[PDB]
């Protein structure tokens, strides 16, 4: 289908930054509510990285999973490019983590399970999302977790694996790492490697240096230690993750 800007009525801005902005949009002749991520070619030619975007569009267009934000279609005028995305009713995991300060183990273990199912789906298609962080985690009408953008899929350091930040070439286990980083943050409120400088964060991720606050339970600490280790090969498969005792005992 061929789209134009004059097919959508533009509404409330949901998010800013990254040389583009998303507005809550309702299409006119069927009243469909969707999110319209609007990037500008001027700022994108200066970035000069349509490369992964055209791929990300292709990546996300035919990805059909209930825990992945569906991308409907693309179109553009001269100066800007529109990505027509599914609308997430309940917002981001980021702001909700911001408000609750921390998640109790049930909301956390549930969030992990949904991520794994979405990743096991992406891993079934040899897709690696790389940039998994709370900012691109969204919530559906039922409040289900939904993975968002794949612009950096096939910088900001905190969720990137040791092998990835150093130069050795990734594999799909880099999401197992990111999963481990997410689980920690959900329970603590902060990333395991969060630092004050890039050069310093880089070291902590490289030496794998993190410590558990005293309120994080034993079963929790176990799963995080298995996911967040230097050697990718001995990291669990998403199967082993879902069937983790602590995951099973708290997920729903
Ligand atoms: C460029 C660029 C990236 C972003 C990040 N961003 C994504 C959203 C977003 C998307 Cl893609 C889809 N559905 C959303 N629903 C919300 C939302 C709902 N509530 C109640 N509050 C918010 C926020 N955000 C969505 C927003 N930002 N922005 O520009």
């Amino acid at each position: 289908r061929q789209w134009a800007l004059e097919d959508f009525e533009i509404g409330r801005p949901l998010g800013k930054g990254k040389f583009g902005n998303v507005y809550l949009a309702r299409e006119k002749q069927s009243k469909f509510i969707l999110a319209l991520k609007v990037l500008f070619k001027a700022q994108l030619e200066k970035a000069g990285v349509e490369h992964q975007l055209r791929r990300e569009v292709e990546i996300q267009s035919h990805l059909r999973h209930p825990n992945i934000l569906r991308l409907y279609g693309y179109f553009h005028d001269a100066t800007r490019v529109y990505l027509i995305l599914e609308y997430a009713p309940l917002g981001t995991v980021y702001r909700e983590l911001q408000k609750l300060s921390k998640f109790d183990e049930q909301r956390t273990a549930t969030y992990i399970t949904e991520l794994a199912n979405a990743l096991s789906y992406c891993h079934s298609k040899r897709v690696i999302h790389r940039d998994i962080k709370p900012e691109n985690l969204l919530l559906g009408s039922a409040g289900e977790l939904k993975i968002a953008d794949f612009g950096w899929s096939v910088g900001t350091l905190d969720y990137l694996p040791p092998e990835m930040i150093e130069g050795r070439m990734h594999d799909e286990k880099v999401d197992l790492w990111s999963l481990g980083v997410l689980c920690y943050e959900f329970l603590v409120g902060k990333p395991p490697f969060e630092a004050n400088t890039y050069q310093e964060t880089y070291k902590r991720i490289s030496r794998v240096e993190f410590t558990f606050p005293d309120f994080v339970t034993e079963g929790a600490r176990d799963l995080i230690s298995r996911l967040l280790k230097h050697n990718p090969s001995q990291r669990p498969m998403l199967r082993e993750v879902l069937e983790h005792p602590w995951i099973t005992a708290n997920s729903s």
